[PDB]
């Protein structure tokens, strides 16, 4: 019975491919701080809450899967939609909040605090929080610059520390201060390059896929993940200038120690790819993704891995994080990306519990 | 009822953002082709099929929507879905078709003939038919070239005649022969340049959006359609290799009269945007964007337009007709092109009343 001792609040993650519940429980320092911060309670739904018809019973249906089985219910709730909202205007977005308004107060158990869709900067200093927060470099002043980058469904983030720049977007820097020490970090989100979005740009391209894999509009994989990293880069840095606009900047900042969260971890952690320690280097991604998938037979190859509906994407994914990673970021092929093992359940929403106190 | 004296069947339209149910009657010459067909009944519903979650709640409610209120029944039905379905992978596609077969298989006004989802080959090759059928030059050979553009939500068509060549791949040629003529065409969807997939690239671009439009990273509008259009054709030429593709063989084989459908005959036909006799020009496509909707103050303009759910898009919209036309099919700024009246209902569904039988 946690948080009749400990301070809770529940934070939903509402993301393109599906929404995420998490109760916390927490003490608080002497500034009122959130410590020993514990995850209590975790549900996880499909498919992304912007991607649901915005109606009173759909909405519903929704929230009360998400919802009911919680094992306590009378905590203050934050609910905050990322990537999958920003797809939609304000106007479009206002009829989802107005039902989901309407739903918590159809109850009297939940204490909902606040709805909103959230920036992708705010989703990036979140993301930083809380990958910082579970490696415990808060709290006394770094020797080393921890950089963190989010893969997600429809945005990928990046954030690492680096000082006041007023040559750059005040969107992109943030200032904190917290457990008494300042921190500085520059943040941006790309929306458009996460991964469903940016795939639905190559369906049809032949090194994306295994060989004789039956792409939709009739003709057949042949892949080869250096070709189809190729075909990502144009759109990483034709279109989005991601290059242009990070390398400059990890050039004069270096980051000394990378970890993603996202859908990296899962691909790194499934049968498919072997790496040791929860870490990779794009150089091995690719070069497994570039034999284990893009050279295979479709067919072989999917009657010997029964278990993963993302098999049919790994030839694009290995290349696609390739492309983002080295060609967008400038990051070393050789550089190890720590993840985070999917099982701990990191997302952001650490960073929601903090940030409020500051 | 016209289906007692007249062959009738259904046919719908699954495409990105919506399904359209058509009921045509027709009758045939003497080789079973058929002539004088009419539409007897239209029903158009959203969102897309591929939206919605796949299961026998959901599907029914979807369907029932679609066909229930429908004069006729007792006819056959083609259900052709388009490049929505296209984005998912077989395995997933397959539960949508098994329980649409199955809700079919429950009920007895309906004899579902086929439910599947079309190449954007076959979808171009539609286009083609459906549009040359209402300007009646099928029944005889014709001295003038017809290409045909349709701008749908996932993918867009390009459909012109084309002498059969061993150099270009058979999925982008098709041979047919109909009322004793022998016809010969170019045919390429474009997946992922459709509307919507294509936007999801761009919201942040603030020359694409009207002054001050909050873009959801939190930066501001500030619209300018020739800057727009020049962002768009990079993920037109230097991701998809449109010109690359398209202009070669333009070049050899001249269209002499453009008709479009889709998107762009809303857009041109709206309150915004002023067209004489149903047809455009690019050039004046742009400068009515330009001026009309990028160089205005959002807040004052959105005032001004309340009932028009497009209004803040048209800005990147006629960027991107442009750089799609312009730059990736290296169609003149000058040349007209018809767009056929929405009013009209005039999708690529004829095509599959005359093709079967062909
Ligand atoms: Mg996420
Ligand atoms: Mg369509
Ligand atoms: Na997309």
């Amino acid at each position: 019975n946690p948080c009749e001792k400990h301070s809770c609040i529940a934070v939903i993650d509402a993301g393109s491919t599906g929404s995420r519940l998490h109760i916390y429980s927490y003490d608080t320092d002497d500034t009122n701080t959130p410590i020993h911060i514990e995850e209590i309670w975790n549900k996880k739904i499909k498919p992304g809450f912007a991607s649901i018809q915005p109606n009173s019973v759909t909405i519903d249906a929704y929230l009360t899967m998400l919802l009911a089985d919680a094992p306590i219910h009378n905590i203050p709730v934050y609910f905050y939609a990322t990537a999958g909202m920003r797809l939609l205007p304000q106007s479009q977005q206002k009829k989802y909040y107005d039902e989901l308004d309407y739903w918590f107060r159809q109850q009297s158990q939940w204490q909902l605090v606040e709805a909103k869709t959230i920036t992708g900067n705010d989703e990036a200093l979140f993301d930083w929080l809380a990958v910082n927060y579970k490696l415990d470099t808060l709290k006394s002043v770094q020797n080393k610059s921890v950089g963190v980058m989010d893969m997600g469904g429809a945005s990928v983030q990046i954030v690492f520390p680096m000082p006041k720049n007023a040559e750059i977007s005040k969107h992109n820097q943030v200032e904190l201060n917290i457990y008494g020490q300042n921190i500085n970090l520059y943040v941006h989100s790309f929306l458009g390059l996460g991964q469903t979005e940016m795939s639905h740009q190559f369906l049809n391209s032949p090194s994306c896929f295994a060989n004789d894999y039956p792409l939709p509009d009739g003709e057949s994989g042949q892949g080869n993940a250096p070709s189809c990293k190729e075909e990502v880069t144009s759109l990483m840095n034709s279109v989005h200038k991601v290059n242009q606009q990070i390398q400059p900047l990890l050039a004069l900042n270096p980051v000394n120690e990378w970890y993603s969260i996202g859908g990296i971890s899962n691909l790194a952690s499934s049968q498919l790819f072997h790496f040791e320690n929860s870490e990779l280097t794009n150089q091995s991604l690719l070069q497994q993704g570039d034999n284990q998938i893009c050279h295979q037979q479709w067919d072989i190859l999917n009657g010997q891995y029964p278990d993963d509906e993302y098999l049919y994407q790994y030839c694009l994914l290995s290349s696609y994080y390739y492309a983002l990673m080295v060609d967008g970021y400038g990051i070393n092929p050789n550089q190890t990306i720590h993840y985070i093992p999917p099982e701990q359940n990191l997302d952001w929403t650490i960073g929601v519990v903090l940030h409020r106190a500051l």
